[PDB]
């Protein structure tokens, strides 16, 4: 294991969140395995073999609750292994893992740019879409809609405790699209003047519900209670095969210091606990569609895009084992 | 109208909101009315009325929708008025205003008390508690419960932009009583585990809406998912005598720079608006008892209070016209 | 029982439908022992009283199902008995019948027009309001609230099978008030372009539920789902005392050719049954306010406006028996 | 382009709705491809692949929401298209436009058949069906169900504004299962001695949502309230392929004399608009089974029809372009 | 303390429900003070008011749940105390205590005929109406409607785990209402066919909760599901005083063995504990009137019942301490 | 048709409900078929294809509702037909009976297995599981997920008329899991503590519907008003093929003694009628997941379990005709 330094600079910043975004850290992984097999001082093929096994785990261990990473990871992995085990040289391996990355990568591009070209055609000249965090797949539904001519405004949630709002109030207001900038809990009082609701997915289950930041669920529930649709927008890399198997998705907590700043959360009284779910989950009775590059599914289709792409993995155990 | 210091300085404390919550308002704007009669330099009576009449119109245009405020001028200039119009000399006159607006601080205090008393015998041993913002009357109640020798935990939501949850924190706190504090999005999430929610208002209408702080209405829609007990204390001043007439209460929009910080606020794009809605209302039918100082009501029985109290004064116009 | 020409030609004019609306029905009905009691050629009192009692259960046996009807009728005759069982001549009997039906008369119509004061204020610039059927109250709501300067927008549902729909569309056209004409089954593809609803009455039970034109309680149903605010226009005559005791409002079953027209009925195989109720029943859960001419009320108080009122003559029997 | 005469009369029939119901529709386009193929005084191959690319817009362009037509062209067109770009005589292509038309048109037939003796399966002795305006497939359930022997009594809506349920009254009343006629309005009313509904399609999409005459998506929402099956009966051509790329179907908006009788309509104040769609949009929490040739579905398997039939063909273009 | 022996009988009876039912059990401890008074041996007032609030804890502290009990000696007890803090003789409190008690029996029976003739009334020919345990005020109902010649049907829920649906079963067979017995667990299978459900209460709260035997609130829920109208039967006594200052009614959870017999219990692993609540609580949105000897009332006017009859005694302390 | 005596053993056991359980009832019967082939004194293929189709219609007749059955003899006698039908000697068919019966029962305890290690993993530490009759799929995840050190709770229900619920607790108390033993009327009022429903299937529909001892319905209907998961455990022999073709499931009604006691019921009089459904039919919107030895699935996906496996043999009569 004499790991190349950028997959532990692409590490860190996947888990300080500098690198953030389900597609994008799944990408930026992809491209961590891709530069470890371009840069590597390696002789033989085996020890090939346990340096991308290595810098797999340093990338699988960052966060935990989007599979995007773990599907990025495993689309490299389970190539780079099944040539290794059939028996290659040196630079054939370290093809095989930087053209299996390069497929990735660019699968991702593709697939983001499909879901907007399928989710636009959703979107009605004059809709008011609310959205939450910043997702690029929801970003890339209202960009194409905005490019056909559609006279879209957008309700951006600020997104707290890490403002994602923020990035997605700038980018959106910046391709000539209007914003409206609410806090999170202005979310139902602005709900009947919605038209649509468009977001991301961290993780999306068998039965489909869906993982993805905290204050999702929320926002889904009250628009079922005034039936404007909820649509997520979503890679099919973002579905997570292990809960075919019963497997709970992990709810990453981080640092209570997003919340309340260092300075003052020291401060304060030993007995109060800042808690900061990253994620919730929301129940697929709450969302509408989910928009993926092969298509609009009802939720409960999840199951099947599990089915025929990532379902024959499971009998096995994990490819950089 | 030569008007004292005190109460321009309570109206832009209102404004800003270095005095805030209803119930405090309320008191803050009697005290207003108290130290003009006690500083009045007047020789007639009708110099005095005038004097009054124009210090409640400053203290009624500072925020439209707390409802305490109003009653709190009205239960003041109802009586001041009955006294001038009968026929009163200066010292009687200044007395009515002194001791009417003595009778109200005083009343609101045993309320908020009361409130805690028949609020607490609805909170259970180990129960956790929901909260937002930051009222002294659900306040109340949860002290009341904790002195009471129940373990109770309670969640403070933080109840942006404004950041009410802090106060909320710190002092429940500092009574003993364990705070887990969340970003107000993750309310959902935690609602499996919550037992009771405990909110406050600033106007509770004829048909039994609560209008309270941005948030409220979600908080209560996700509580009634989980069949969670939404429990409103709030002090008969806070219902809405002009809600019997067919009036909706106006929302107050406050500042957008509470929302993004000025600095940061005037960099960005010119087709981002940024709304600040102080309040949101929140439906009759999510709400499971109101908590008084005469008692548990449905939150039907709202236009009860109303009319045993305030109704009398609408066909009549306002006592500081 | 020399019964005048007038009250035989309201009472078949009321149950061809000739007059209808379940206000004017009321006042038509009271109209109809007015001019009983001035065309009266009797000698005695106790020969007065037979007549105008004999008017009265033929005016009563036209239509069941309106209460507006029954409760003029008893707000004339409760009077006319106790001015004769206390005892008084001719022309003091006379005078007491046509008087109590001249206050009955007046105060419908004061009731109608503050009704739409009341209701118009909970109307907002910009709306749309759904309605359904042609109800005098609620026209009364939005004719006030185009007056004031609102620019609302009406959408009318035809009203099936006696087409009420069409009086209303060129009632509010003819006001300079927008029209939307649309058939009865397409009220929930434009439920979400509605703001409001505003629908009336024919009666209003002890716990909350509205009897109404056919269809009412559909368009309340998917109100309901959507959140828009159903509001009922209606004035307090429209409340059924009987329904405090356990009593169910008759639902009146017309001719089933207003449905298929006779020519065409007639023509039709023996095994199909025409039904055609006139009302249905709306529950109050998906009622949010009752406007009246004493106030909005949520629609469970209801049964506030019954005892305070009419709760009283329910120990007697009916006053023409 | 030297299109027959009665592809011209088809397509008059099909938007002045003389012929009228998606399914007939389908098999009516159908056979006006037929009758062109057989007619044609084409000398070459590439002019009879230019007549029927022509008679095929003609016939696509009538009426947009139905989505059985552009399947049924499609059905033709796809393998006319794969024998003249494989390259075939005159009589050769002639004949596979003839005998692709023959198979659907049987297909057809065949499907209404079996969706009757499914369905039926879900009707029980004693069964109250309430229906919405006159599908064959529906009809197909209700007549096995009456010969199988059970004693149902079926309520038809009358389904304004084209009165389809005076048609659906007749044939029904005809096979001698009882009717209940009554207005649309008159659905929630009855819903309680309702004990099934079955209602047919025009469009199903990948969601599972259902298109279909204006008013069904009412019927489905009270059922949905009283927990009273719906259930779709529908040929597999029903299902839209285009909605698995994001498409929304078109609603038609139908003359508004429909409505409003011209003679009378001409008359109305120019500020009331009489707005006509003839379909609604049904989502899928509120439909219990589809009923396909194929078998019981849940709506939200409609992707899965569409997937396995219709889904090649979408990375394609249109086969008459 | 020279209390009688009947007062110790009846408290035991009460316990071990030999005498069970609230209605019951609140005239059976009115019966035991009359009991008292009658056969005293006492020489003082003094002596005689030092029994009564004897006599009056011990039958307070047989069951908590049913507040008719604690009515039914308030209704003694506060006008024996008048009477004694008057000042009068032996014979006057003693005959007062019989009086009293006399007046409540009475007034009990007058209650439970009264609410039969005001429940049937919303009952219709041809209901199957669903019941649970056994309650002398709802099978009032039903009798009542069946000699008003309605044909009824009955379900009568066997109310495990002391199978009170036998005893209701027996009585209602037996006055010729057919009954059909089901057990609890198939309340939802058996709700489609139900029309009306009327059950009983032991104590109704100032928000309109319903306490009543286990398993109301499951039937309560699922008649919702359905639509079928949940009628609560229950006299004035019924409704809960101390609900008003925000106490919460106290469960009763009663011997294990009544679930599983003595005999099997014991042979049963340490580490099954058998849990038995006789009570749940069935919230106001599921039930559509309470009937009482008054009228029909929606369930959020409970508090009005509470606010006219009982409020005033609770600035007092308990009228026996 | 010699039939050996344990077909008869079996089948009387299967009945009167010794052998119990849609698992087990599947794998008897599997057992029965395999004692025939191995103790047949036939001589000829055609004698013993005779035998075998006779103790399959014996085993089948015995009780309808639990397809688990029909599916196991099915999966006997497909294989059986296709040996006899391509011409095989004795001892081939008798191997090929015994050979097939052999996997099938293995394959059950494999996948009733394999349930438990997938249901499991969606049990978290600290849960409390409400279940409800004997179910050993369900029973299996409860036990994995005490063997992997969560620390469990389970409420059992008891599950009236049989009592499968004293069957349950037992076994789990005897595994070292603690349980908390509840009427089946008190699980409303112990939702709120429940974290997880844990239940198992007798049939599963081809739109989801699971159909499953009396009282699932119930359980699963407050399950989803509290937000808890309703997980349903089951193999994949559970669905019910037959519903891909809208056949309806019967519900077996079982004798009315296991309601009232012989001895007792005889007493009762005539116009009771005691009704035993044995099952009810819980539906898709209240299931969050069925865990099967292929995977977790959302209800909606039962069509394709069904799809896969068993739609080929609809096409076909049934494999002993
Ligand atoms: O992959 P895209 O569509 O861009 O974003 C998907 C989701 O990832 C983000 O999480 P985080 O910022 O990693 O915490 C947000 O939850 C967003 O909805
Ligand atoms: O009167 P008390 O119970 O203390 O507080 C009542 C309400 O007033 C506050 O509003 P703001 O801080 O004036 O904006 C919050 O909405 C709080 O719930
Ligand atoms: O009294 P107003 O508000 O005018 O009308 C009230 C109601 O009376 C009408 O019934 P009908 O036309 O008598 O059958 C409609 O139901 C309308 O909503
Ligand atoms: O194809 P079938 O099952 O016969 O009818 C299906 C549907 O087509 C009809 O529409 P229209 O009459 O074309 O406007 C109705 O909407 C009906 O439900
Ligand atoms: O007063 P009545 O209407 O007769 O019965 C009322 C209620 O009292 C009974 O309880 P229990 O048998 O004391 O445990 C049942 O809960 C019944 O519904
Ligand atoms: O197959 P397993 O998972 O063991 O049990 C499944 C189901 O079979 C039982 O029915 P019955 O006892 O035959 O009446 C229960 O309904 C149980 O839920």
């Amino acid at each position: 294991a004499m790991i190349v330094k950028e997959v532990y600079e692409t590490a860190e910043k996947i888990k300080s969140m500098e690198i953030r975004g389900a597609g994008r850290i799944a990408r930026a992984a992809a491209q961590a395995l891709m530069i470890q097999a371009e840069k590597s001082k390696a002789k033989e093929p085996e020890e090939l073999w346990n340096e991308l096994k290595v810098a797999s785990k340093i990338l699988y261990n960052t966060r935990p609750t989007a599979v995007s990473l773990p599907n990025a990871l495993r689309y490299v992995m389970h190539r780079v292994k099944a040539a290794y085990l059939g028996g290659a040289d040196l630079e054939t391996l370290r093809f095989t893992a930087i053209n299996s990355a390069k497929e990735f990568i660019y699968n991702s591009e593709k697939a983001i740019e499909r879901i907007g070209e399928i989710g636009a055609k959703r979107i009605e000249d004059g809709d008011i879409i609310m959205t939450h965090c910043h997702s690029k797949a929801a970003i890339s539904v209202m960009k194409k809609a905005f490019e056909q001519g559609k006279n879209i405004k957008v309700i951006v949630t600020e997104t707290r405790p890490k403002w994602q709002g923020k990035i997605t109030a700038k980018e959106l207001a910046s391709y000539g699209i209007p914003v409206i900038y609410i806090v999170d809990s202005a979310a139902r009082h602005y709900m009947k003047m919605t038209d649509k609701v468009v977001m991301g997915a961290n993780s999306i289950t068998a039965n489909g519900a869906v993982i993805n930041k905290i204050g999702t669920s929320l926002i889904a529930l009250t628009a079922k209670e005034h039936r404007v649709w909820v649509m997520i927008a979503a890679e099919t890399y973002k579905f997570h095969p292990a809960t075919m198997l019963g497997q709970l998705v992990e709810i990453e907590m981080r640092d209570p210091t997003e919340v309340i700043p260092e300075e003052e959360l020291r401060t304060w009284p030993k007995n109060i606990e800042v808690w900061n779910p990253a994620f919730d989950v929301t129940p697929p009775e709450y969302i509408d569609v989910i928009i993926t590059e092969r298509g609009i599914i009802p939720p409960y289709a999840a199951i099947d895009i599990l089915k025929e792409e990532f379902g024959w993995a499971l009998k096995y155990k994990e490819p950089w084992e």
